[PDB]
């Protein structure tokens, strides 16, 4: 029974396959059949290729030799290359316009998640072209995916020498029977056949994938829509920087280009944006998600002015500061949300842009305090509940895996009352001791928030809620102001704390507000809706945030 | 007796001076002269630009505001502005074209180095102009350089209003008597003069340097070229990434742009490169100050073959991965320096440039083992005492200040023999107790490498030094190679471990090698000539190095 699974790069993992724009060339160029081929393959194991392919000489040292051996190639069939004539061209090109095959790629994740080792074992060289990172970007996001990447080059052996099957063999600890072996070159699926590997020959994907779900006995194929990927903390880069003495901010860091800062709400995480952290750095961008002030590995202090508005803000400066950060696009959830707001009101310089999901901007009432304001539009009651400090903490803090099992539910899942919190006397009085497990969360990710929780519980995060009056006196400072700088809202249909309806007005603040929404979307809009977030988002910082 | 010194802005610590632009674009309009300038400040303390001072607007509210003071301006002088005036393009070219004062601040600097708290005092607006950034930068620069930054649209209140004066006061901690004060705007002199603080008028900078040198009696005119800005360690963004279950990376991260990271030698630091790493920030680069496996906060396994080149090699390619980094400068000193030169043969595709720091590119001789390779060329006959696990870590560890203090000296400073280290037993045998303290370093500098180093000492260090039949084995099969990636060879004529001679032959392996040279520089580079080092890697970043 199988418990491994092998795919090649070219014309498997990765699409339209680099060797077949070869007899592209030939037929473009009107060049006799199969010549730009055989002078790719010349010399056989003695030559510029197979050296290329053991890692001997670079890309860049090859490719004079491939058209040395194009010329004598093109001498023996009585013709002539064409004036302008490049094989670093050719390959550029061929390079470039190989993407990943999709659809295989979730063949190989959904093996992986049903517990089978998957690998890439290929034949590739030491690109050294000036153009090299487009490749270097493609190997990147495919062996993220996988526990092995085996390239010829690195392990100085190539297919369909035997060497190489035996080493990835011992490098999969797994017998020959074990293992399904997909490719698309009939020579290089031979040996693996010999040794008693399941060998799947590749031409078109579906086939090759009926060919694997019937082998696997796994469905792989028509399968549904599967989920972005997430993160494992563990495998994570985690920054920390102090911006006062008692203060020290954590985030995770992923990708390259311009800094992406995710603020999350409350009572959550860094790992909110499991499901965004990747899909932004694939998108081009280097994210920042951190753990907000009172969270995670962020410092805690016990104070309540240690939460208000302004303090976060001059400290979110800070960090950019020491990060040697001019600027951050600025996406916040929730609480996190409203602090991208202030940041884009206060500090608008060091904001590249600004979106919010679920949280509205509604300017400050002059004349209404906001402790006053509560009860008004509809019910904010939980915030009432939430001022006295010691009381939520000690229902928040009682059972830890029982609060975020409780509170992390999709719209279709409310074991909990929005409101009449202060009347049945606290938060979970008519929900279960025992909670199910909502659709949008496995047991390890509560068990997550569980560890993050342990360690300075609900009194930082509940210190948000408890600045009502100093941020309302603050805000009221930027009534004259309007929000210039590129902005977006998002909103979540079923949001029932934060209703679509209640940011009908920003246009008149913010002017060129740019929009999202997402239907049958819950407060936890990362996790309930991940696809259509990264979709909306990604597509706002590509138009508007460099 | 003065203890603070408070800049402005415009005009003092950055120039050409915003406010001097009005008058040039009536100038060059042929507009009548002060209209410009009196559209300006139109209604005084009531007008537009008080409002936009204090914070009541921001930058891009006020631009049409002061286009309608423009037009009442030119109505009562009875003139027309030009078909094409725009005062948003008026003043995004005044703001850019104003730059740093760099002697301005050298003296601020020096200021702060003899005891005196520094504070910017500034009457500024809230930029949400689509170039803010650039402005963004500027203070960001300028501001690390100060103990305060007091903004007048941040604090509600503008100069000359007494208010300001008295919260300046106040966030100094300091009695007026204590403080000098430098404006080029009389009228905003007057209420610190008023309440007995020092003032200066600046118009031309050295006049004012001559006034802030007499009435401080500190030299700040005319004084020696300052080091580069350093790195105080707990103001750094500490970043860690597992690259394996029992190896953890720690690195020092500032900047943003094309990530470049720094790689030191033996017995070093990420702190090797704070003279670096501020300057690289500055020059519009991302800066991943590692420290090495073995060193500082990154994990320091005991075992001698976790030190080989090909794991180190394959552990940074690990820590790109998890960052989310398809390539990456890869700037390297002594051993640091070895490693790059390996990363840019094995994996061209991750190093977008390669640059060294004394250490050459001197291929494997595959005829000789460098067991037997040593002694032969010069003498690296303590390289043969490095290699008995335990003996050298007890003499380097014996005494951690006797031991950074000895190895750490600029070439005219050795107290060190080079050699005869098997023979004398030891590197320390002709050394003193307590060495003086090198022009090269301060007492807390070699202090931070003592508290560094008390976590694993010298094992993982000296292990990098006992794979050297391991490392020539590898490096035999990147022999038909060559480096064709961007590459920078740096010399130090004073390095009598390597010498630049050892570099002569580097351009058959690398035909395109870039170099650099420093004369009267030891084998510490960095911290021996940063100035030099800056401007070498600076201009061949910028010229190579996207
Ligand atoms: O209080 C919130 N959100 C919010 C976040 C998390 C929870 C609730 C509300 C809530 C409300 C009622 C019961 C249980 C819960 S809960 O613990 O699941 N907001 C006010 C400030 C803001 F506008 F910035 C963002 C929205
Ligand atoms: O050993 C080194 N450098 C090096 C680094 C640090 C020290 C020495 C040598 C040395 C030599 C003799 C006495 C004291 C000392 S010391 O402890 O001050 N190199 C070989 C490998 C390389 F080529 F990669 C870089 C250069």
């Amino acid at each position: 029974t199988l418990r491994a699974a092998v795919f090649d790069l070219d014309g498997v993992l990765a699409l339209p396959a680099v060797f077949g724009v070869l007899g592209r060339t030939e037929e473009a160029l009107a060049l006799p059949r199969g010549l730009l081929n055989d002078a790719f393959q010349k010399g056989g194991p003695e030559g510029a290729t197979t050296r290329l392919m053991k890692g001997e000489i670079t890309l860049s040292q090859w490719i004079p030799l491939m058209e040395e051996n194009c010329r004598k190639c093109s001498e023996t069939a009585k013709v002539c290359l064409p004036k302008n004539f490049s094989i670093k061209e050719i390959f550029d090109k061929a390079i470039s316009a190989r993407k990943i095959n999709r659809p295989m790629l979730q063949a190989a994740l959904m093996l992986r998640k049903k517990g089978f080792t998957t690998a890439i074992l290929t034949n590739t060289w030491l690109d050294d072209r000036a153009e090299r990172d487009g490749l270097a970007q493609l190997m990147c996001e495919l062996k993220m995916h996988f526990d092995f990447l085996i390239e010829s080059c690195q392990v100085g052996m190539v297919k369909p020498e035997p060497q190489i099957y035996k080493f990835l063999l011992d490098t999969l600890k797994a017998s020959p029977s074990e293992v399904v072996f997909l490719d698309d070159i009939g020579a290089n699926l031979k040996p693996a056949r010999d040794l008693g590997m399941v060998t799947i020959l590749v031409q078109d994907t579906d086939t090759a994938l009926k060919e694997l779900e019937k082998v696997t006995g796994i469905q792989l194929l028509n399968t549904p829509a599967p989920l972005p990927t997430s993160c494992n903390p563990s495998d994570m880069s985690h920054g920390y920087v102090t911006v006062k003495p008692r203060v020290r901010l954590h985030f995770v860091e992923l990708g390259s280009g311009p800094a992406v800062c995710l603020c999350h709400g409350f009572p959550e995480s860094w790992y909110s944006w499991r499901y965004q952290i990747p899909a932004l750095a694939q998108a081009g961008y280097r994210v920042l998600a951190m753990d907000m002030k009172g969270y995670g590995e962020s410092s805690a202090p016990p104070e309540i002015e240690e939460y208000c508005m302004e303090v976060l803000c001059k400290e979110m400066v800070t960090f950019l500061d020491k990060l040697g950060l001019s600027q951050a696009v600025f996406i916040g959830h929730d609480w996190g949300g409203m602090l991208v707001w202030y940041m884009a009101l206060f500090y608008p310089e060091r904001v590249r842009a600004v979106a919010s999901l679920n949280t509205p901007f509604i300017p400050a009432n002059p004349n209404m305090s906001p402790l006053e304001s509560i009860k008004a539009n509809p019910v904010f009651d939980y915030q009432l509940y939430f001022q006295e400090p010691g009381v939520a903490e000690a229902e928040l803090e009682q059972n830890l895996s029982r609060t975020f099992k409780s509170l992390f539910r999709a719209s279709d899942e409310s074991v909990l009352s929005m409101h009449k919190v202060c009347e049945a006397g606290g938060l979970f009085v008519n929900s279960p001791e025992e909670p199910s497990l909502s659709r949008m969360v496995t047991e390890e990710e509560i068990q997550f928030y569980v560890q993050q929780f342990k360690k300075s519980g609900f009194r930082g995060p509940l210190n948000w809620y408890r600045n009502m009056e100093r941020n309302w006196k603050w805000a009221c400072k930027s009534l004259g102001r309007k929000i210039l700088i590129p902005a977006l809202m998002v909103t979540a249909e079923k949001d029932f704390v934060l209703v679509p309806q209640m940011s009908q007005h920003m246009e008149d603040w913010i002017p060129h507000l740019k929009r999202g929404h997402i239907e049958d979307c819950g407060h936890w809009t990362q996790m309930d809706k991940p696809t259509e977030v990264n979709q909306i988002l990604i597509k706002w910082l590509d138009s508007d945030a460099r």
